[PDB]
């Protein structure tokens, strides 16, 4: 299988998860999506610390069973998240301290892996323990301050409840190897595997950014720890902007390590997003794949002029045209700035660097021309493996209109047939 996600990551043993969110599984568009598409799930809030024990002693699963459920019903594993961090703690506990937070703490374990025993792929039992202040230490947090060896005893109390489950550390900005963070959490685990603390991964949340970009090193770093004896996972992936080659490019890092098991990314559509403002997802609100989608796909399936098969004539702005609303159309090959077509990580097709292939429209018949780049959905284009281009907001391919195949055939929209007039290639 090999045309959505999950399928297509499962040929090299890994998956392709999400982030679900309980409050979404009533949206039909939502879950059509996601249980489409992805063969691994982590409740994005619904197993945090405040959410399954509210009150001391008093655990509540409704909301992570929810999302358990779901995810085991729709044919994906779960990964548990998160058992032990500072972050989003219940009342009762962010007023605890000392052996009592510590005793609590385990209680907690306990308590939440002991519901879920033997159902559980992965559970991120520690996340965020170090800071950001480039020190490489750890944050100052309730749970540090009852003992640094907070931590390890958090892994062996978990190894203790279910020894089924894969126990991983999960942490942000630890993915560029130089970084300082990075190096802290890399020494804490060779350490644990040397004394044999059980830890089994490390869990790289890969929330990128123009503040925390993603740099070729993710794999040195992926490949370092791996050569410690943990497996790795990409765990909550989201890139500001979507970039195509960036999203491809972690995707073949994961595929490059033997112990990468799998990637999430961080929710479903750019408006499911906690940083939606960053469109960082692989589907736009309206549902529609982006050209990120087709080159993490084409990445999972294994990896100038634009030439119509069925015709053998290229894509060609009339007359080196450069008027907003001039039509494209098929013409003889040549070397000319008017037939030289660069797909940029932002899924368009430019010509003369500024101009963008545009739809101007959304139904069959649409006339496909070229037009000042924006930014529009109508201006990005997905290529497929089978050598086929679709309009992102249109969901319609290139079509040299009436299967013309002579010089001034005009290019248009229309509901993809797989006909040689909406084949393309580039050469
Ligand atoms: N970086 N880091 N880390 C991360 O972040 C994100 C999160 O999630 C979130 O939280 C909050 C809420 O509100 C939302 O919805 C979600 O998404 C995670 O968890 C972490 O890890």
């Amino acid at each position: 299988a090999e045309s959505t996600l999950g399928a297509a990551a499962a040929q090299s043993g890994r998956y392709f998860g999400t982030a679900i969110a309980s409050g979404k599984l009533g949206d039909s568009a939502y879950t059509t999506i996601a249980s489409r598409e992805f063969n691994m799930v982590t409740a994005e809030n619904e197993m945090k610390i405040d959410a399954t024990e509210p009150q001391r002693g008093q655990f509540n699963f409704s909301a992570g069973d929810r999302v358990y459920n779901w995810a085991v019903q729709n044919g994906k594993q779960v990964r548990g998240h998160t058992l032990a961090w500072h972050s989003q703690q219940p009342g009762w506990m962010q007023s605890l301290s000392g052996s009592t937070l510590r005793q609590a703490m385990i209680d907690h374990i306990n308590g939440v892996m002991g519901h879920y025993k033997g159902k559980i792929a992965q559970w991120d039992v520690v996340s965020h323990a170090f800071s950001d202040d480039g020190s490489g230490g750890r944050r100052d947090s309730n749970l540090q301050r009852t003992g640094n060896d907070w931590i390890e005893v958090a892994f062996r109390t978990a190894r203790a409840a279910d020894p089924a489950a894969k126990l991983c550390y999960n942490d942000y900005n630890i993915e560029n190897w130089t970084w300082a963070k990075t190096q802290g959490v890399y020494n804490m685990v060779r350490d644990f595997k040397q004394r044999g603390v059980p830890i089994d991964c490390v869990g790289f949340q890969s929330h990128f950014n123009s503040g925390s970009p993603y740099n070729s090193n993710f794999r040195t770093t992926l490949q370092n720890f791996a050569a410690l004896g943990v497996d790795v996972a990409i765990t909550e992936l989201d890139i500001q902007g979507a970039s195509s080659s960036t999203y491809a490019a972690v995707t073949n890092d994961c595929l490059a390590v033997s112990r990468c098991l799998g990637i999430t990314v961080w929710g479903v559509r750019d408006t499911d997003s906690w940083r939606s403002g960053d469109t960082p997802l692989l589907f736009n609100g309206d549902g529609s794949k982006k050209a990120a989608y087709t080159a993490v796909l084409n990445a999972l399936n294994g990896g100038g002029q634009i030439k119509g098969v069925g015709s053998g004539r290229c894509l060609d702005v009339p007359n080196a045209s450069t008027t907003d609303g001039t039509q494209v159309q098929l013409y003889d090959c040549h070397s000319a700035t008017n037939q030289q077509w660069t797909y940029t990580d932002a899924g368009e097709l430019r010509v003369y660097g500024d101009k963008c292939l545009d739809a101007a429209g959304t139904g069959n018949g649409t006339k496909v021309q070229i037009y000042s780049c924006w930014g529009g959905d109508n201006q990005k284009w997905r290529l497929n493996s089978d050598g086929s281009i679709v309009g992102v907001q249109s969901g319609l391919c290139l079509d040299a209109v009436g299967g013309g195949t002579a010089n001034g055939t005009l290019i248009q929209l229309y509901s993809c047939s797989n006909g040689s007039n909406q084949r393309w290639t580039r050469t």
